[PDB]
């Protein structure tokens, strides 16, 4: 599923991320723009390390999710790869929280630091009642 913007903020405020962590939600729909453009199946094989990036924040399959083919990695989210494909986002927002639970917080995706981080997010949510 492509999430609409405004679509994807409220479902990403049911389900608790706004100031998860301390993480605005702003910063979740500026980090899931850059990641997959709002795709929940988008996935990117990383051929140097033989990992691949899964669903809507883009998660990786060296720590947080398993999919039995990336060499030595670990599901830290204790979930199958395709769990973060679905439509429903829930598995992808726990995994999320998941991730930032951890010391970096938002900074573990590269992509958050590049075009998210120190900038002006607020238009990601402007007009969806959020």
């Amino acid at each position: 599923k492509v999430f609409e913007r405004c679509e994807l903020a409220r479902t990403l405020k049911r389900l608790g991320m706004d100031g998860y962590r301390g993480i605005s939600l702003a910063n979740w729909m500026c980090l899931a723009k850059w990641e997959s453009g709002y795709n929940t199946r988008a996935t990117n094989y990383n051929a140097g390390d033989r990992s691949t990036d899964y669903g809507i924040f883009q998660i990786n399959s060296r720590y947080w999710c398993n999919d039995g083919k990336t060499p030595g990695a670990v599901n830290a989210c204790h979930l199958s790869c395709s769990a973060l494909l679905q439509d429903n986002i829930a598995d992808s927002v726990a995994c999320a929280k998941r991730v930032v639970r951890d010391p970096q917080g938002i900074r573990a995706w590269v992509a958050w630091r590049n075009r998210c981080q120190n900038r002006d997010v607020r238009q990601y949510v402007q007009g969806c009642g959020v």
